[PDB]
């Protein structure tokens, strides 16, 4: 099956890709923000919203991936190739989860339309060369 | 955070653990069934239901895990070590996803109540030694909400 | 082009794929059944139905594959590899034709909706581990005025 | 069973054989014409016509025959015996599929009666010796309901 | 993105591909025809039509492609390498622009629906073997009360 | 023939030249923005506007140049030269295409009159020596949909 996790939320993988990689916080900083803002809702027996349902699964999936990556790095054929599994996480699946976690956390905080407008505003601003770019980035606010 | 993926759906990790591991189809057989029964809804731009939203993420998460496991296994010279990665998937994260996929797929067809009643019925039947247990396992189906006498009375 | 031969019949290659390979009868047995049930219609100068048209072509296509396999094994090969090519055709493309012949024969015999519901029922049953699986498979089957008694 | 693929379409294998082998377009050109003129209909979930059903199957069957002949050519370790398989295909089943693809594509494009009348006209004209044969071939010239 | 340059003009890349490569004029002859028939319009500050807008860009793009292909051809030392590049251009982007320039020039000159009907007619005619093909290609182009 | 691709749009090559070369985004960033903002219109069977028709052709033309330059590079004997022809294209026509893609994308987003006024404003600002140049560049922004006069009229 070819599922786009953003599609039921009015976005697409291609649109999230318009943000540069270094826009996103780390997964750890995203997970700490999800707890600070939504821990009680995420841990409750209520659905709350489709964003909460999706965010719950993503949090648990990152736990699955890191447990697997930890086992690989620890019970290893080599020494110091641990650096290799880390690099794959940083390059590949870490970026996917930074996009996804940022998307759900921001939509819960600012609303989908505000988030998507900001995404396009920032993506255009950051691609404007510094010769022309206004000094302050667009603002994400309700 | 300590999130139980079943809690918003009226169940718990411990309850799903009551089914034995060899009750569940493989992840592959579950994913092929999810596609045969629900592909169009899963791929659509509509939420459809909280079970659909959760099932979408679980399908994608399995892809993430297998891609990671494949990259590791492919970049391993020792073929016995590739067999270690497969065995780790089979022993640990495969069973979690067999439980989770089975739960959402079955709930989407039969409803939470029927599924949880069946889970408990099967878990009790399979723990009964075979001399005492009827030869046929409990059946998974939604029981009629009313008797035939009740149905006819309200015609 | 990207033609799916099931699409005009309300199905897809991927849906037929949901049945395991060992569900389908052999090609020989499918061709025997097509003859026993439908020979006169298949040989008639009438279209009869889209299923009949498709089934005619499928039967002839299998004939083309077998004729080619045999001519290659007969005219050329040693006696030992006489059946080598027939063996490849049955291995690779046999499953595709077992699916296709089964679909049209069963649709003609039981109706499309009955067949498609049975297909999904069987695919779920067979993926249920035998610990939990009821012993009997799902069944493929199809189903006076008051004045008379006054 | 004895199935003639043309019988439900009002023709026969023997009638298509009345056209000389070099009358028919190549398989490549027939497949490109089916795509250029009918790709959307052939790929649609609608039956459209008995010709569409036959064309769908014939197109897919040709693909299978090509995979089979290729496997034969690759696994026949004698380079001369790969050459017999090719020439046999061109002489026998290649001609069968050129006939079949031509028939259905032409019926959809020019109309069934027009195709069948033209077929007989062309077959008579080409058998007329050049001492007597007019220089130009007969003329082939131009919703749909299908009874039994 | 997957942009088909013909889609906004009611055609597709696959349909233009139905014409054989030797149907099209050379690029030089297409560019001379665009100039002879449309130079003033193409050079004007008016849009004129979407065909003119597309044709302007295609003419300029071909110039860029030719400046590149020329630079490559001149700086190669081996005649077989230079012929590899010409052959690659002729088969690929050279053919694409012959198709594209022909399409817009002919739509402007003969009308769009005339062009599309003719394309399909020609593609079928040229695939008909010469044994059956008519010698000439397809053509591209009151009551009494009235007088009382 | 002497065709200026900007002439039917009320501009000229020389006017686009008034912007310095390091003003323009990279080709990759322009193509990413065209997709993010206009993919559906660009891929649709409608003309939409002369800017869309021109932008479609420019996108495809850059692709043609890159495909040819990439293929030629694959034939070069020295693997270190694999991108030599791609570099030649960027060096000789990269700026031309950055100008053209920027022009159509910005006109679709802000309107031709706004774009041309901004172009002149920026070109004058950047030529003002830094001793006198105010720190913030002119701003490129869409006109408001309704004027203050109209807003007050409907109060
Ligand atoms: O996306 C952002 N941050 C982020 C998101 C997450 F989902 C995280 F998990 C996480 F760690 C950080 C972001 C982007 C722009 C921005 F300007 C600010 S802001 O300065 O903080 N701010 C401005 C004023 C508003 O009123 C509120 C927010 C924050
Ligand atoms: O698909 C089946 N068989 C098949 C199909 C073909 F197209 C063939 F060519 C061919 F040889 C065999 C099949 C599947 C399930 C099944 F239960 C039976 S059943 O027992 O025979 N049966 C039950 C009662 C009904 O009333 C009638 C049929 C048959
Ligand atoms: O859980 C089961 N199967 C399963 C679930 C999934 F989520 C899968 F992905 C997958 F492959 C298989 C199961 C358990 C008991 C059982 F009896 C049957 S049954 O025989 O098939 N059956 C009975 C009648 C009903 O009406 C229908 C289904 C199936
Ligand atoms: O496409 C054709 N030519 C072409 C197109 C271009 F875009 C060119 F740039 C260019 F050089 C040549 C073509 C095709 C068939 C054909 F029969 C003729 S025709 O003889 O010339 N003719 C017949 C009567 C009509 O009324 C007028 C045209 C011309
Ligand atoms: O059978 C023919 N062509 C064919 C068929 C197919 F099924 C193909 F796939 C394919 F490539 C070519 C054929 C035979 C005679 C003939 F004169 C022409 S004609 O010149 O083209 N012509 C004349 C005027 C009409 O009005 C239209 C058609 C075409
Ligand atoms: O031309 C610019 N950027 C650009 C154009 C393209 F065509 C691209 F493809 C691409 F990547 C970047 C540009 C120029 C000045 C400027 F100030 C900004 S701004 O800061 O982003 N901004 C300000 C507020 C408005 O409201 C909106 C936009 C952007
Ligand atoms: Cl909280
Ligand atoms: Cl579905
Ligand atoms: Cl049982
Ligand atoms: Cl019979
Ligand atoms: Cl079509």
């Amino acid at each position: 099956m070819d599922i786009d996790p953003y599609k039921e939320f009015g976005a697409t993988v291609e649109l999230l890709s318009f943000l540069p990689s270094d826009f996103f916080p780390s997964v750890r900083d995203l997970l700490d923000t999800a707890a600070a803002l939504y821990r009680d809702a995420l841990e409750s027996p209520e659905h709350c919203s489709p964003h909460h349902t999706a965010l719950r699964q993503a949090i648990l999936c990152w736990g699955d991936l890191m447990t697997l990556a930890t086992w690989v790095g620890t019970n290893l054929e080599d020494p110091a190739s641990r650096d290799l599994v880390v690099s794959y996480v940083n390059t590949n699946v870490g970026l996917k989860f930074r996009q996804l976690l940022w998307f759900h956390i921001s939509c819960l905080t600012f609303g989908r339309e505000t988030v998507l407008e900001y995404l396009v505003s920032f993506g255009v601003w950051i691609r404007t060369p510094p010769a022309a770019r206004p000094p302050n980035a667009p603002i994400l606010s309700t």
